[PDB]
RNA sequence: AUGAGGUGGCAAGAAAUGGGCUACAUUUUCUACCCCAGAAAAACGAUAGCCCUUAUGAAACUUAAGGGUCGAAGGUGGAUUUAGC
């Protein structure tokens, strides 16, 4: 196999071969965002090999020749479900993340706006919600991942969390992600801080930002979440909701931001429904007008010869006629190609 | 008047019994979806009780639907017994 660390070596001609992610990386730069599966799939091989397919190559591509000054330019991974949407998302941030960019990923905005039973009223806006659980999970997987850069990256304003903790301007943004780690009260207003420095200092040049958020369509779709007094919440009520919003638009530079359509976890979404003016809603292709879309398709005959070579030597098609074409057609023909279904089917094999 | 007509009224539970419905959950529950999800998980569980509204009606206390409230018995059940090629 073509068991490369390397993001600077794989390009448009290893269409089809392997990239590894590092145990380092993998435990670094992804924290979070990995499929379930996929997590699974490592934590069994003890490998981490991604497919480089063609619309990751392309996104690179774009992200490579991309310029900072410019306002930060939309790209939105979008296809068929489980096509490799989220996996090419997470190729393209370990390469970022291998560029010393300062990784902002999301790993799923379906998770905030659905199944939260500890919403609270936000103190620093009556009109709006914070969801404690979900900001400092999150929080903790930022730290996690952005180490290096937390300690460096100093506020620009003063922050209160009470009457009596307050944050002085000028502290490193370390501070201000373990309040709010720690302090799990305050961590949804941290969180939006720190989106807010990010943005700020993005248009200072201090760094390089990705905005990596998963499910982008769930920030404009409906949510879940009920009052108390059993009314429904609309997605803007919530502060994170309201916060990625404002990450979202392009009125910022040094950076860009990728997102990637997830029709699994969604809400009140029709299942075969993929394409993004239906995933994302009026509203929502609106605010991300304009974008980039990059189609994630089924794998092409060497992908999926690839991929099912790639199983072999690991032996994870235990199933004696496995290694026949007959089989291999038979898998071809019952995944369709898919690599979400191909590793379903064959994770029982 | 053992005929005819009008007004009003029963119909409850000590209790046993037959049949049916809902369940006693994790192959489950809630939500989206209508089958690649996220949560819940000592909660699961009433179509019962009480209150309110609505529908029908001249008339609802006695009907039905919905909502609120209550969250109980129950934790796969003896001999026996029903049905299905
Ligand atoms: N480049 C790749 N290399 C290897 N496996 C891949 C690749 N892309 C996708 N997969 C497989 O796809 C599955 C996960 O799909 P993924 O989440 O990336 O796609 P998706 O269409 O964005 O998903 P969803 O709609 O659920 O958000 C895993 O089983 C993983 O092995
Ligand atoms: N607790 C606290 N939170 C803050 C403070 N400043 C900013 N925030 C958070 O960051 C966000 C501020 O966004 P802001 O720039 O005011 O956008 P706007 O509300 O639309 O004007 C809010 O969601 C807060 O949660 C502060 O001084 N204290
Ligand atoms: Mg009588």
């Amino acid at each position: 196999r073509t068991n490369e660390n390397d993001p600077a070596k794989h390009g448009d001609q290893h269409e089809g071969q392997h990239y590894n992610i590092s145990p380092q990386d993998l435990e670094t730069v992804f924290p979070h965002g990995l499929p379930p599966r996929f997590v699974m799939q490592v934590k069994t091989f003890s490998e981490a090999c991604l497919m480089v397919r063609k619309p990751a190559l392309e996104l690179l591509h774009y992200l490579k020749n991309t310029s900072f000054a410019y306002p930060a330019i939309r790209y939105l991974l979008y296809g068929e479900k489980g096509t490799g949407k989220t996996l090419s998302l997470c190729h393209v941030i370990h390469f970022c993340a291998k560029q010393d960019w300062l990784i902002l990923h999301i790993p799923d905005a379906h998770l905030w706006v659905k199944n939260c039973r500890d919403l609270l009223q936000s103190s620093y806006n009556k009109q709006r919600f914070d969801q404690p659980l979900e900001a400092s999970t999150w929080l903790k997987n930022f730290k996690t991942t952005n180490e290096r850069f937390l300690n460096q990256i100093k506020v620009q304003e003063k922050y209160v969390w009470n009457k009596r903790e307050s944050t002085e301007k000028g502290s490193p943004l370390g501070e201000v992600v373990e309040q709010g780690i720690t302090r799990v009260r305050n961590a949804t207003d941290a969180v939006g801080i720190v989106l807010k420095e990010l943005k700020r200092q993005s248009s200072l040049g201090m760094f390089h930002l990705l905005v990596a958020v998963d499910g982008i369509n769930a920030l404009w779709g409906r949510t879940t979440l009920k009052r108390e007094d059993k009314s429904p919440i609309a997605p803007e009520e919530l502060a994170l909701v309201h916060n990625l919003r404002k990450m979202m638009k392009n009125d910022w530079h040094g950076g860009a931001i990728v997102s990637a359509l997830s029709q699994t976890g969604s809400l009140f979404k029709p299942r075969k429904a993929y394409l993004p003016q239906e995933l994302l809603g009026k509203e929502g292709f609106d605010a991300l007008d304009p974008f980039i879309p990059i189609l994630v398709s089924n794998y092409n005959p060497k992908e999926f010869e690839s991929c099912i070579q790639y199983y072999l030597e690991n032996n994870w098609l235990q199933h004696e006629k496995a290694p026949t074409e007959e089989g291999k057609k038979e898998l071809l023909f019952l995944s369709n190609a898919n690599p979400s279904l191909l590793e379903r089917h064959c994770a029982y094999l």
